[PDB]
Formats: C-alpha cells, sequence, structure tokens
DNA sequence: AGCCTTTGACCAGCG
DNA sequence: TCGCTGGTCAAAGGC
C-alpha cells in the first residue's frame, strides 16, 4: 500500500517460508520495462521487507 | 472498456 | 528420481 513512484501490476502471490509471511509479486507497467519487485507481508499484514529487481527503462511517472 | 487482483495451475531450480 | 518450495501464467472477476 505505500508508495514509491512507479506503477506496478501484480502478478502472483504466494505463501512463503512454511506460511509464515506471504510475498506478493509486482512487475512494472510501463511498456518494455523488465523491472520487477516483490514484497513480503507479516502475518498480521505488516510489510517485512520489499525487494527490488533490475531497473526501468524510462524514469519515474 | 481498460486497466487492475485474485487464485489455482503450471513449471523450474535444488535438496 | 521425487517431491518441495518458490516464481510466473492465464482465466476469471472487480471497479
Ligand atoms: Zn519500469
Amino acid at each position: 500500500v505505500m508508495e514509491d513512484g512507479y506503477n506496478w501490476r501484480k502478478y502472483g502471490q504466494k505463501l512463503v517460508k512454511g506460511n509464515e509471511f506471504v510475498r506478493s509479486y509486482y512487475r512494472c507497467t510501463h511498456p518494455n520495462c523488465k523491472a520487477k519487485k516483490q514484497l513480503e507481508r507479516s502475518a498480521g499484514g505488516q510489510v517485512v521487507d520489499t525487494v527490488y529487481f533490475g531497473e526501468h527503462d524510462h524514469p519515474k511517472p
């Protein structure tokens, strides 16, 4: 729910590390842009980490 | 209508 | 080999 200035579309969600956390997978909405992030929530909905892969081919919108 | 989640299937690296 | 764990796909539904 927090923002970092980019547009992400969610392409999956999975339970990990023995149903302890749940991980959400997003990729950047800008065309041809291969950047993906994932973010990983605690059982209480609190966000633990955020993982960024790659870089955008466009600047911040 | 055109974006967006959600959800289970699919699949691939690895133990 | 085999089954587990995680990453993605595609089909549906919501706003
Ligand atoms: Zn991008």
